[PDB]
């Protein structure tokens, strides 16, 4: 199994689901589903999230 | 940057793009684009690919 850590990293970086969705041109629902691990980003989307949160993309994977 | 290693692992495991596409219910074009790193699987798709190739999903990420 492989999940993402976007919810934890968002909190650590003091950012919201709304902010991330706006930066990525995606719906807040999409981001929320990634955060809850109900659905998953593609690897390229994960890289963009990491760039936006100023972390290594490896840190977004569990 | 983050890419996938599906093309290398397919070759190592003696499997084809066609086989993988058939197992995943996806088009061969989709798999070929993952193999060439022109597009990327979601994390859950990567887990299914890893299961099918009998590898740890971590081995599919570069």
């Amino acid at each position: 199994m492989m999940l993402n850590r976007i919810k934890v990293v968002l909190a650590e970086k003091q950012r919201t689901n709304r902010w991330l969705a706006e930066q990525m041109g995606k719906s807040e629902n999409t981001i929320s589903r990634w955060c809850s691990n109900k659905s998953q980003p593609s690897l390229d989307m994960l890289v963009k999230v990491a760039e936006l949160l100023n972390v290594d993309p490896r840190q977004l994977i569990n």
